[PDB]
């Protein structure tokens, strides 16, 4: 009964440590699955970000990807609602640190939410994440969705590329797991893969540290006749 029909409005409240530096991030914006588009702004809610905004962005709802009319039988995301789901992941940056995140993503009335846990060990504190060397961009990657019998949701993995002000490219190595919150309903797609694109910006007004994130997801990689 998956039904993103209108445009739904978002919320993400994420709770971070990196080193021993806790702090707070959240997200409001609307998302059209529809059309596959989101729109979302994020402040830190703890004062200054001890991290590029670009290492969040993964992080920071793919049931708002537009699968086409065909592809509708694959959506994992949608199929999982409102009872929603958990996205587990692993982001180790190359010779960096690493990222544990959790999250659980569902409705509560009107509002898709999405709740993220993620705690950083070990970064070097003059390394291009600690020490924000970062480019304010994000590169797209078309990202491969597999699904996974036994703990019945889907799985994936994806090397993401951020730019570094020196010219050089710091990896982010992005293990995924997905597993629903309920029991009986979903649907399990085989592979196909999301297309995913990403404009970052600033608000012109806002004094808190934030990042306006355009995002533009579509489905594809089945194709049929």
């Amino acid at each position: 009964e998956e039904l993103f029909t209108g445009v739904v409005p978002i919320l993400v409240e994420l709770d971070g440590d990196v080193n021993g530096h806790k702090f707070s991030v959240r997200g409001e914006g609307e998302g059209d699955a529809t059309n596959g588009k989101l729109t979302l702004k994020f402040i830190c809610t703890t004062g200054k970000l001890p991290v590029p905004w670009p290492t969040l962005v993964t992080t920071l709802v793919q049931c708002f990807s537009r699968y086409p009319d065909h592809m509708k039988r694959h959506d994992f995301f949608k199929s999982a609602m409102p009872e929603g789901y958990v996205q587990e992941r692993t982001i180790s940056f190359k010779d960096d640190g690493t990222y544990k995140t959790r999250a659980e993503v569902k409705f509560e009335g009107d509002t898709l939410v999405n709740r993220i846990e993620l705690k950083g060990i070990d970064f070097k504190e003059d390394g291009n994440i600690l020490g924000h060397k970062l480019e304010y961009n994000f590169n797209s990657x078309n990202v491969y969705i597999t699904a996974d019998k036994q703990k019945n949701g889907i799985k994936a993995n994806f090397k993401i590329r951020h730019n570094v002000e020196d010219g050089s490219v710091q990896l982010a190595d992005h293990y995924q797991q997905n597993t629903p919150i309920g029991d009986g309903p979903v649907l399990l797609p085989d592979n196909h893969y999301l297309s995913t694109q990403s404009v970052l910006s600033k608000d012109p007004n806002e004094k808190r540290d934030h990042m306006v994130l355009l995002e533009f997801v579509t489905a594809a990689g089945i194709t049929h006749g």
